[PDB]
């Protein structure tokens, strides 16, 4: 697929299953504006997905209230989304959920994002963060049977927004309170010293 | 490029910097067997890319010491990396290094891994976790500007063994210790209840 | 798609959701020698879809008298299966089944019956009357809003059979027991005297 | 063929034996407003054709009484139509007609409709319903030697007329007079209940 | 199509209608070591085609006296020429036929003969001469409104095989009885002397 | 080559020797309004073809007074014709010749009847009936042993005449004065019927 | 065509008139061991051509005594050939020839020696001379108006003999007897003093 | 190459050797109005060609006082035709030139006259007739060892200018004060009458 | 490449490190109006390298006083570049320098310049001589291991203006104040007298 | 063309001028186990290039003495190069060669090395060093109005050879006698030092 850093992210308006429990389509462009971490996962009723899904939607907040939203995505119908939705957690279902998923069911989302498995028809576990332009700045992509860390992707939608606010770059590592630095052979020497 | 996830990662044999400061090819044929994180940076000489460099290298054991080796890779010669390599890291250097870091001067190993940042000429920050038969299990690529997170590197390597060794599935932010599930709609029930 | 009457019908081999409960790939091949009643239907947990997969579940044995299995098919996971077959008709679910239930993910078999909602991502509502030696004889497609009769599934079969068994040709509105004609311009004059 | 449901019907305009014993030509577009049944069958002269085309010219009225035209279609010429309808029905002959039979010399409109059987040039037994917009809603297939039902199709029609007129869903087997359930997950509760 | 003087006529294998009213395939390689007159004619139950068909019928002795077979085809079906032949000649039939007629149902031989009148999907009027080694000597297609003439075809086999036999050559009009003449510079002054 | 029955017959504009020993170019559309029988023979100075231009030429008239011209061809050029036409019947030769006969040296003209013979470069003997509109309506050709019939091609054309004067279809072995009837099939009856 | 110098000459084998008045099959191969000036010319019956031919013809020994043959070629039949053979010459015709002449009724051979004028499908003036081992020395073309010199062919020729039995070059407008010169540029000195 | 007869010259624009000893672009345009006589030779300081070239320069008038001029052309440089020019003839130079002389290294033109030898990169001995309206009209071509004959271009330029000044043509040998015939097969009696 | 003699030196706009250690673009159009050495070598950090860089920077000065700029160009980042600078000369180092040097990371440079050796993604010691209205004048390119000559470049550049400035050609070895001559054969005699 | 550094150097075969005057065959393969100059330029008769061929010529033994040939090449014929050789030097001639001379009538070679100029057909001054494997080492082109340097060949090809006895890199302005360097990091800072 599509999916390139820096370039546009791959445009997509498709059915999702909202929040209270509605059928809508969801576009790309709605989120002109935010920072966007839109996420897919393999499969409904299944095992990682909904410890991913709902560790999400349980900490949408810490992501709205930096001005990111987020987003789920997987091949199943919105029918599925919304059985799958009234099963609660204990017996292996999402419950309410704090974020819209969206139903690809041609597809052609998963295409565009390269997550597709082809033989099997499922997407895997891509991770992508958009920013305001809309423009693709992170790709993740785990196999499917080990889940993603929601702590990471925080990380980084922070690290992205502190380079955006203030022109410096992010060491590894780098959390909230770190020290930066500027991207200049001369300038640079503050950090490197002490 | 050509970098799938579940397919042979892509094969490559090019001069490295080794860690006792000689020229040596290293070919990913001689990682069969093992785990490698393979990681590329842009360029010699500059800002985020040492801060990565020196975490990996300063904790190649933590890696080693679970059968997983960790390789570096750039767009700059064989000699560039020896001359970094002979600065302080308080002047922005290396230092002395535990890791090999390959010379990728046409390019070929970035383009295959897709992360070839045409109009720069220069890698992206991709990083990718290699299982022991060779085949790609992780992928991850960030923009020029966000440092990496070795601690998620790590956690990542240790999910996926552990996957391997106990036919079972980790969960979203699974660290060693916690609760993970059998891929079964029956048996994951145990999971569920807690 | 490729399903033309008297040519061999597109084989798969598929993951299925099985009466019993399990997982299960079902391959065409394992039908040789029994008529079969392929249907396919657009989408779990809706709402024509329950009312004919549960009148064929319910009347399998209508078929399997007299030498027909009955096989549904859709685009949804043998998750989203199970999950279905767990919830009570009255609650719009399929409860147990007596029927597999192909999962046709990757599409590949609704597209080579020719069956695919391209737009949509989702089988239409065709059905297919498979002979012993695979071939097609009988093509059904409604759209979506449509059920299909069984009563009419079930006198296309035994139509198909009384002619491989008697040589004879069905007229209009036939059903067991009416008169049937030799297709020969002489011998048919009997069944023209009326 | 280029017959897809929910896509305009393929275009036709071709001689026709007309009722009244004419040749006239017939145009698809001719039939703009109404629903219309057309229906292809091999060959003049034969055995289980006369049986159809006399069952659904002597019912036509059961069809035009709900704004539906039936029309006709083989390969044969006109003038064998019309020598057709000059020998009585217990000689094996037609009669007289109420609908008309186009005459596919050309066979390009059962090529368009998807039903030539190449290696014979003829027609297979294929029904297709068109609603007053000149869109395809239904396809039937037969092989050969096994006729068509009148009365399915009629109860075809009609449920399709039903869910234009109501916008409901008609269920498995419906008749005139059973119940229907509008496709929404919460307003659906109603017809499973009861 | 690909009939040529002097080459193979195009071979064909077809149903066809058998003087004593039976159904057989009639192929071209059973006519080897014969002269064949095969012709074509557009459609049965029309208006010049049962003038031709009837007196090539009645006069076959003529031909087959001679060496020469004599063979009819149109686009129509075995079932239709049946028809026709039970229809006596006063009301515009055939009767009972002395010579057998193709149904060229596919239409692939009068492609290959190249006499189809594509935009009507019928023969022109046809008519070949097909010598005993199979290959094709004499051409002749009028347009549909202008019958053959019988005595014509006659002398043109007549003078056919008259060439075959004595290596002389036939002048206009030449009729049995008539001058002929040896084709060489020297020899034809004999001719031109009268 | 690309002449076909009711297309325009295909133009041509050639050097001719005309009836009072001069040379011209002529031309097709020169006919316009008129019938037109145009002939083809393989050489200048041999055997049935002196035997053939001779008796069109001898009956010109025949065919003027009914409005219809004639024309012959060869491959051969205008000062062989007129050579030709300097020897006296007697010696083999044309003498004075009432119709124009053309010069096809490049013999672009016989490509385009469809009458050459490739492997020899000359034409068969074809003769072709183009009518005033000068659409191409009737086709004969000869393999090069055996001669035209003159009768024949003027019977041809009268009863294409006729068929243009009268509406009337021409029955086989029509002369005129015989019986034709109306391709009707009610109106035809009086033809069939004593 | 393909008629280059010092490459063998481009094969034929066609049918000729031959002194004696028959028609033979004419080989280029028949020449081997022999020198040949091919000669081409446009039309039997003309004007320039019968000078050229006679020429030719009366003057043969001049050729044959030193071992060349001749041999003349036009688009023209045998027939024509034969005819124009057997008038006069004081009429315009050739009477008795000494040399065949071949018959290029396709016009293979005058393609191929590229002497083609394709508007009227005749030979240009073209003489060749082609030597004992079959390969082309010598092109000459004419427009049709002017005639070709014998005697220069004959100084050609004998000037080629010379160039083949000696090793010596032949100078501008050599002739038997004058002087000639090596190769060679201190041999040649000889020649270029007195 | 395209040098055909009663084509256009292929134009050329080149740099030559003038007879002043200066070098300047001679384009074929520049002879439009007059005949030219152009011809190749393979190579400067050999040993035919310059008997060609000084017999062609030694008789230019004979040329030029009947309106055609002379022009030479071959593979080498200028400058070496100017040393060529600077050698006596008796050491076998040209010395003095009253003609022209083309220095084709690229090859083209002679590339374009289709006389290149392309095995050696040199010129055969063509010699071509342009007219003045710069037409093609007569080719000459011999292999290297042989020279050509002024006298014989001579009478062909002759033979030419006869023709277009009194449409008459121009028999075999035909030298100034011959017999000519106009090119009609009446008026032409007068000619062969002696 | 496309770097040609005679044809506009191959434009480029590319990041280089200045003389006074700060990061520019630098264009080729900048040097309109200019001579210009553009230099190529392959690495950074290497042994030749440095040798001839050092020589052009601390002799620019030779080459500015007569209107020639210079410029070197590799492989490796601005960065290397800006580190090599910073290291004295006696440990292998650049020192400062006076003249710019070319990053051409994405090769697209030395790729138009035909001077990359694929298989090590390294330039060749390509040198080129760029004159003032941009062309491309003289081409020199070594073998890695062979370092170039100054002063050679300085006398090419010289002759290269001096045959500019008097239209006169500068003979081997020329250097200024030797003798040169006009290249025009009458002359050129000046000099070869001497 | 083809000629690429450390390739096999284009191969040819062509005639020349000897040193004793002969012509004679020079093939690349003659020259294995030596060194080689290859040296083009564009015309005999010329100004640069006497200056350039006489001085190779008499300097040879300076080439021979270290295992080097030195060989020359333009588009003149052998005669052209002869012609030279035979003009004494003080009229811009060559007088006596102690180098052969290739004739490269065809331009094949100038071709290969790239330094073919198309417009006009000759040689730019392409000077080529290739080693006794055959690989092309060094490549030299300069416009026609300045010649190259013979002192500078002579260093080159020494340059040259030291490398290849000793392992060791030759700096800028290197002379005989002059520091080297070991391609080593360590062994290099010798050579840096003092």
């Amino acid at each position: 697929g599509d999916a390139k850093l820096n370039h546009p992210a791959p445009d997509f308006n498709e059915t999702a299953l909202m929040p209270n429990g509605t059928f809508k389509k969801v576009a790309l462009t709605s989120y002109k504006g935010k920072w966007l971490v839109l996420f897919f996962y393999p499969m409904d009723f299944t095992f990682v997905c909904p410890t991913e899904i709902c560790q999400f939607s349980d900490r949408v907040k810490e992501f709205s209230d930096i001005g990111c939203e987020v987003l789920a995505c997987s091949m199943d119908s919105e029918y599925s989304h919304l059985a799958w939705t009234s099963i609660e957690r204990k017996r292996g279902g999402l419950g309410q959920m704090n974020i819209p998923i969206l139903a690809d069911k041609t597809k052609c989302i998963m295409k565009s994002y390269g997550v597709l498995k082809e033989e099997d028809g499922v997407a895997y576990r891509g991770l992508f963060i958009i920013d305001p332009k809309q423009n693709l700045r992170q790709i993740t992509v785990n196999d499917l049977p080990v889940g993603r860390d929601v702590d990471e992707a925080l990380r980084l939608v922070k690290a992205f927004q502190f380079v955006e606010k203030h022109g410096e770059v992010c060491p590894a590592n780098w959390k909230p309170g770190d020290k930066t630095m500027k991207p200049d052979p001369e300038k640079s020497k503050e950090y490197f010293g002490a």
